[PDB]
């Protein structure tokens, strides 16, 4: 019979000259309606993984046949790009580095590809961005300045910006990141929205979901007051726990359905 | 055939020289083993509020029926003392003021009163506290200033402090608190008092479209910072009753896990 | 300041020869923009019961105004007719009977009164209905005779049919029960019948302690053994209020999704 | 390195009952090398037909919904351990109860219960000894649970197979196959009909152990077990039933701990 599957397969980024893997799941009705066109998800990962974790650990497949099933998530294109690996040797990242424009691979070569292959519908009405920690960032960031892209960002236990509580080397990977998410602090851009940022946010839906044990709390109700107090819609949830695989698969129970709400 | 049953009566307090009403819950066995003694819960309620609405809004009888019968929360006693009405004309507020000693009232009247008649076991690691709002900053603070006398402390969309006529009640109610500030007796602790606050069980329960929200965050980070463990849940909602019902799924659960 | 509310009012009907009381929610929008049309939900009361029960004990409007506010429903009219009242001596019940043409007064009378004078979208693709113990049972019903009209059916504890003076109401509405008893209506359906089924969503939530569970167990059963979809949920608790008023937190997304 | 942290260890102990190397994957608590001295209750967790020992571990996630609960207060410290009592049908015994050549209950009680619970220092009481499982291991917990009610106070019962279902059964016409003696050995120690068949003395100690019977809307075992709810129920033995969204799959078994583990902690 018909199954939803996980697929890994790669494409080579001339922007990066660099060949990038990515895993995508793709929908029960795949093989069986050739014409059917879906929404797609952007699912990242955090620093150190790869694109393969949140099929593996996330089990996105076996959530996805879950609520699919009973009806609370549609079915869509779910999709993680590689952005990370070992941080010593391997660029970690969203945003555009110096010697390493991943945000540019992103938009120009990679979600083009995806969306032809896969047969993502294509407007900005049934394509949303979600991730964990410094996927977490990006996903906040990339609908911060591609509102006109994303219809909603859940941010799961993100790197809004580096928290307070340093590599010895300053031109080291990790340091380029380092000051890459500061420069992109998600907390910031909110801060020093004029009226016209604060009405773009407001054409985006946010769901803000981070745990009461977790280094990043702090950033993140940073992030929830400028929000709030910017009068820009968001949900904000602390659950219990923290910065861990247990936290991260149970959002996805919140995060599918509320995606498949706001592209319907 | 025996049921939990919610009962509403009136202590005079010498203290404030003034009736005092009380809404308590009587466990289903109540009736049935008169030799039993109970845990107890203190919850209290918010500002403008009165006695019976944990009972007639919490549906405090209905919650209690249905976690006693799967285990998941103990028989207990549950009292909700008056403590406010109209913010114009009656006294609202749970510490000592001018005129209004009601936490008095509360220690040296109230409570052996209520433990004595029904049937509470007594001691610290049967008593616990918990409250909306107002009544959240009451139950912390009291819980702060006397870890001696409650084990757990559940506090929902709690007045930790002033969010951002001196004579007025409304007026004595917001000065009281500011005095008593929540953040403020974490922020100054020594260790002695970090140790005392770490003999407690701490629950903080916030809805994210709270005006109290920021207040509470302060409360929790202020634990964290110190090394107090606390639980933190920022749950969907506002300063309002679905919150406050909800919220005894969650704290019921929790104070029987803590008493001994 | 719009505020979605809660409006008690009464329609006469000749096909009753009776004044029938209903209890309608309106959206925070209805005042705000006259010219909105809406989905709309009926929400049916059980036996003893009376229309304003939904609102009163089920907080059907604070309830709405949570999940309103976090997109998880849309705003819609929810309407409960009167059903009910002391079974001595008031009709209960939501069928054609004997003296009681209840059903022929739902159809031609209320549901025509209802979605003009508060603005149904009035299609079945935006028309849902639901209910507990006998309105759970009259909703099942309702939706397997008239799959025309309802997109989607979520029973709660329903009274799919009698669990295991000839002419008191009460005797009445018992052979009315057992004469459309909603586990036979889909035990003895042919091929077309299935399909007429399989047009409408359906959610049955009945607890592990309820009466009626063998019933509701039964009637999940035969739908899935004819192969019509169906969630079925066994949640902890009995034929009680706590039960009725957090299934609405699982109805209203449902109806909500299922809406066109 | 420097912090202590609870570990999940697989190993092997020789069963002279069974004449084989039994392997089982064990919890143990972030206190368990800090605190040499301190006792636990234990929980035991079963896996189903087809399955091994490590599954609870890597695909039930069972530390990270430890460390998650014990820290939160919910669940309490305890070593939990699942035996092998599978591997593929057509090669490798499965099952829990003593079958002719393969005397597996007769090694749980005599040789593994005693060995675990004096190695990784359990108290060895009823009143902390708790055991659950998913599908064949639902049912090994039920019927462990019924037969043997003075070692277990609390029972969680995950989409077990209660019975052999009217229909999903792996078909099993060779008499002397594994699989045809796993049915037989089912059949034979029917959970319903166990409860079904009950005196009231049996009743009895049955309502000394606490029930907790979960399964899926969609699992083609929940007729059985509404059978056995219905069966306890009408015959007045307390016992919690849900039944979610989902069918026989580990979404189900891995969410089921949330329930499962503060559950036996209530009862410890
Ligand atoms: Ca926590
Ligand atoms: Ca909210
Ligand atoms: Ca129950
Ligand atoms: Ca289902």
């Amino acid at each position: 019979n018909f199954q939803s599957k996980v697929v890994t397969d790669t494409l080579f980024s001339k922007v990066l000259n660099s060949k990038r893997a990515y895993t995508v799941f793709l929908p029960k009705s795949f093989e069986q309606n050739k014409e059917k066109k879906y929404p797609v998800l952007y699912l990242l990962h955090g620093m150190w993984e790869t694109n393969p974790v949140w099929a593996e650990r996330g089990h996105v497949k076996d959530v996805m046949d879950r609520l699919v099933a009973s009806g609370e998530a549609c079915e869509m294109i779910i999709v993680t790009p590689n952005a990370g690996g070992n941080i010593h040797l391997e660029w970690n990242g969203y945003f555009d580095m110096p010697g390493w424009k991943y945000e540019t691979f992103f938009y120009t070569e990679f979600l083009p590809y995806i969306e032809k292959k896969y047969r993502v519908i294509g407007d900005r009405q049934h394509r949303a961005i979600a991730g964990l920690s410094m996927g977490g960032g990006g996903a906040t960031n990339y609908g911060q300045r591609h509102s006109d892209m994303f219809c909603a960002v859940y941010a799961m236990s993100a790197l809004m910006s580096i928290p307070e509580q340093p590599a010895d080397d300053p031109n080291s990977k990790i340091a380029i990141l380092t000051r890459s998410v500061i420069e992109n602090s998600c907390v910031k851009y909110v801060m020093e929205a004029d009226e016209d940022r604060k009405a773009d946010l407001r054409s985006v839906a946010w769901f803000v979901d981070c745990g009461d044990d977790d280094f990043l709390l702090d950033r993140n109700i940073e992030f929830y007051q400028a929000m709030r107090n910017a009068g820009v819609p968001c949900q904000f949830r602390v659950r219990d726990g923290g910065h861990d695989w247990e936290y991260w698969h149970s959002a996805l129970y919140q995060c599918l359905p509320f995606v498949t709400r706001i592209f319907g």
